[PDB]
């Protein structure tokens, strides 16, 4: 049982600009937006484009030991997740499976 | 209608060998390939990818219909097939030929 990534939030300059760009290459749909980030549906996972300064970057997966790693916040949404850094400073986000 | 996938994401990191321990021993995850400049994690949905950055760029990769419509496809080593494009703010953008993989 491998644990799955959830989403992927990489950094843009301009949103707008941005989902404008992946929606017209990409066949996927746009399930969030504002002018701080995007949030883009594809088949196996979500990609958030984001304003590093209002929303950082990071990568996040699903893990049944997310908690053994950091206390778990709740999220407006519902979901819980807790962040640490991997040994080069990546921001990495553990999801609550449960929470999902 | 049928909605495109991410097949891999590949992120930058300082030194590979301790990378590959980090997230080997935090996921649920298999190596599946690794040298001093890359390492390549299967999960469940995807592959990550963690590579020094100046012998292989950090990008995402999608799978995509029409790849060959925005930049001409180059066959790999490994058969499979793709194209490398820039997103607006300069983000390494791959597209894979689905009848490569
Ligand atoms: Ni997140
Ligand atoms: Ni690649």
């Amino acid at each position: 049982k491998l644990d799955d990534l959830h989403h992927i939030a990489i950094s843009v300059t301009d949103v707008a600009q941005s989902v404008e760009w992946y929606t017209s290459h990409f066949q996927c749909r746009i399930a969030y937006q504002d002018s701080t980030w995007a949030l883009l549906k594809f088949g196996n996972l979500s990609l958030a484009l984001v304003i590093p300064e209002q929303h950082p970057p990071h990568i996040a997966f699903t893990s049944d030991r997310a908690g053994e790693y950091g206390s778990l916040k709740t999220h407006r949404d519902g979901t819980r997740s807790c962040y640490i850094q991997d040994p080069s400073g990546n921001s990495v986000e553990l999801m609550d499976p449960t929470s999902l």
